[PDB]
DNA sequence: TTGGGGTTGTA
DNA sequence: ATACAACCCCA
């Protein structure tokens, strides 16, 4: 693409409005999972997800 | 159920 | 401005 915009993602066509989304969208980028849960030990890209597994269990 | 879009808050 | 968050909602 030709989208100069700061928070256009390097990786695919999207463009956040915020900075910290666009922070949050590029952990989706990468296999490297920060959060974990630790009963099963699944791995998520968000906390929130974590949070929401925890229903699971 | 989960992945990632939204909008949003605190320090 | 950045470092952590939050819940909602669709797919
Ligand atoms: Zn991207
Ligand atoms: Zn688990």
């Amino acid at each position: 693409s030709l989208i100069m915009n700061k928070l256009k993602c390097p990786h695919c066509s999207y463009v956040a409005k915020y900075r910290r989304t666009l922070k949050r969208h590029l952990l989706i980028h990468t296999g490297v999972r920060s959060f974990s849960c630790d009963i099963c030990g699944k791995l998520f890209t968000r906390r929130e997800h974590v949070k929401r597994h925890s229903l699971v269990h």
